[PDB]
């Protein structure tokens, strides 16, 4: 046999699943939070002063947000829990079509240039 | 007299997803990154070495790394190139289910935790 050559590729695509839903999910979270906060823009700027100092820095992991954010002002993290969801639902179905294409496109401006 | 109600909700949905694209995108990055590193960690331990170390806080903007990477090690730039569009091949369809049915099943251990 010949065993220089590895075993696997290193693509454990369930983690990476795993791994990348995880990553959109807190992206949305902070994106709710974006919304939100422009809406209490118009509507209660005192509420946006708050949230807006309040999350400066939080914006890590959106779940741990979310349990942080519920323990001060319950429903307000409910208001970011409806939008993040919002969003989740108009916009998910398209973005396999665009990352899959737009790296694509990335790749083949550069491998044009160099290659 | 819908005086003081908002116009819109400020959810610039072509906007957001374009945006959560773009993270999307270069997160995959990041990924196809992890890979090679490993797989250069069974083949090749000095330039997996060397990757790491030239990649450390370069990993914000996938496109960015990836031209940063082209002037050093062409060679590399183009596998993470590959890797990163092989992951989105794979993955990218099954995203839009795990990022909506994981935001509504975490938005409701939520609500069940605390309210």
């Amino acid at each position: 046999s010949s065993g220089l050559v590895p075993r696997g590729s290193h693509m454990n695509l369930k983690q990476i699943a795993k791994d990348t839903a995880k990553t959109l999910q807190s992206y949305l979270t902070y994106q709710a939070l974006r919304t939100v906060l422009a809406q209490l823009g118009e509507t209660n700027p005192p509420l946006a002063l708050w949230l807006h100092n309040f999350s400066a820095g939080k914006v890590q992991d959106g779940e741990k947000y979310i349990e942080e954010l519920f323990l001060e002002k319950p429903d307000l993290a409910l208001r970011i829990m409806t939008v993040r969801e919002h969003i989740a639902e108009e916009i998910a179905e398209f973005l396999p079509e665009m990352v899959v294409t737009g790296i694509q496109q990335a790749n083949m401006e550069k491998r044009r240039q160099h290659l």
